[PDB]
């Protein structure tokens, strides 16, 4: 009932050729009434200079999360989304393993909406908090 | 003077090989008495599936920018540094072309570090500002 457009994880996944999104390993996992999964590795691709995940990278996770949970929750034949604000905190460290972010609706306007988007690592302690604003724009 | 090690262009590009900078084509440009520039092209290897700019392909710039600046003004016999908080707005979209970086000292303390970065495409008009918080931590 969050979905106006009910998920679908192929063509998810798919949207994202020739995206930074599948450069660097990123993969929508699992989706249920209130919350959207994708996950990224803990690699070379999102490393920053020494061996570790790049804030950037959990950023980025954040980012593609969040745009594309709001783009399922809005009429796409009338408005589109694009992002607004964007802010992370850094909790623990990642060395090696995939980092897993969910996203859950905080607040959806009729102009912004507010996402929630929690990441940890394996061992599923939490690495990463973040909370993007994207704006809903007449197309 | 801002600078303890001052600033190697080259080295600071040779030292992103294998990560997620190279891969988005970050480069180190310039930098002076107070400042830091790189910049990134607006591609595909950037790109969110709309052929737009990842608003987290900005944030990786201004993080590793930024992170990048810190390193270089702290004791790294002694110590390194971890990012905290992030956070960004998004001003104007941005199609083709490269965006431009530019990383200047908010405060410099102890144990925190806060550098403000504007970002800005080919017209020179701003299109992200970013406040990156960093934490100084004993090696």
């Amino acid at each position: 009932s969050l979905w106006r457009q009910t998920p679908d994880l192929e063509q998810l996944n798919a949207s994202q050729k020739n995206s930074i999104g599948d450069l660097l390993g990123i993969r929508f996992e699992a989706f249920d009434d209130e919350s959207l999964t994708a996950s990224m590795p803990v690699d070379s691709r999102t490393h920053q200079p020494f061996g570790l995940l790049h804030g950037g990278a959990s950023v980025v996770l954040a980012a593609s999360l969040g745009s594309m949970a709001s783009y399922l929750c809005v009429d796409t034949s009338q408005y589109y989304c694009v992002g607004l604000e964007v802010n992370a905190n850094h909790l623990r460290g990642l060395r090696s393993g995939r980092v897993t972010a969910v996203a859950r609706a905080i607040h959806l306007g009729r102009t912004t909406h507010v996402w929630d988007i929690r990441l940890s690592g394996d061992d599923g302690k939490p690495s990463c908090i973040a909370r993007l604003t994207m704006a809903v724009v007449p197309l």
